[PDB]
């Protein structure tokens, strides 16, 4: 399962509100069969001078964005020891999870609170908090993210964060799930 | 000073080369004579997925922003004087000089240091430096600035960033003053 404009359609005005609900830049993103990064498909910018603002069709990568390791949060073991054995680990800052056991760790953690969380592991003074949409066959086939600084992202609000996304992103899989 | 597009194009390498040397946005505003603003008229954003996106035709306050203080600068401390006596300032975040006392402080180094300064004024987490342009005549008519997250533009490049901007800043102006017109 996929979208569609007519999906895209619906996703757009729950982006918007999702923009409006948590100050933030928020993105739509699909997966790249490989190399595995997340592919910017939608956004809806927040009005902060200083905020997230990748380019529409940008990439998010694998295993250091919201969006990526949402969705490699999904893949089983063996599928993600494959693709670290295959892709690599690039360390984009300091915080980058270029371990395997800790990147597995993290997202062990991701499934069981429901959304990922990126703590400048993409770029310095950057968050994003990520949520999956599922088909029919439970397949993740899109992800949600918020993104932006840190100023405004800060600790005490990321467990709000994530319940923000998480509630987008199961919009969006009820909202595929009627249009069938 | 008046900016054109075509003054525009033939100065936009310069700010191409600061957003590139300092590797975040460069913005340029002019300031509004009647109404005493900063409007930003053109730009140049930073590759960096977070980075400072004001739209083109954009405010910047005049008494917390890098543009707005590298104008406010240039002015004489009566000039100052009075128009903050009138008038008080919106305080955008907890560090905004919103005393006239700190704020004048702030004008004078500028002057010192050539440059302005704007740590957290406008809005948290964000930074601007700036420095004047000025026309044929050396009045100032425009201000250059960059601005960035203060997890990029930390303590330790604040001079540096101050140097680079006071350098586009002339190149600008010597510009203007060869092309006046076009």
């Amino acid at each position: 399962g996929h979208m569609s404009r007519n999906l895209l359609a619906i996703v757009h005005p729950i982006l918007r509100n999702l923009m409006e609900e948590s100050g933030e830049t928020v993105n739509m993103a699909v997966l790249d069969q490989s190399d595995h990064e997340a592919i910017i498909i939608d956004q809806v910018q927040c009005t902060h001078l200083m905020r997230m603002s990748a380019p529409i069709g940008g990439k998010l990568p694998m295993h250091a964005s919201g969006a990526g390791k949402a969705f490699l949060a999904q893949l089983s073991e063996e599928q993600v020891t494959k693709l670290l054995h295959r892709k690599g680990l690039h360390a984009y800052t300091h915080a980058t999870l270029v371990s395997p056991v800790h990147l597995k760790e993290d997202l062990a953690q991701t499934r069981k609170r429901g959304y990922s969380f990126d703590d400048e592991e993409h770029a310095l003074g950057l968050r994003c908090l990520a949520a999956c949409i599922f088909d029919e066959h439970r397949e993740p086939f899109a992800a949600i993210s918020i993104s932006g600084p840190i100023s405004r992202i800060t600790d005490d609000r990321v467990t709000e964060f994530g319940a923000m996304v998480i509630k987008a992103a199961k919009e969006v899989t009820l909202a595929y799930g009627g249009m069938r």
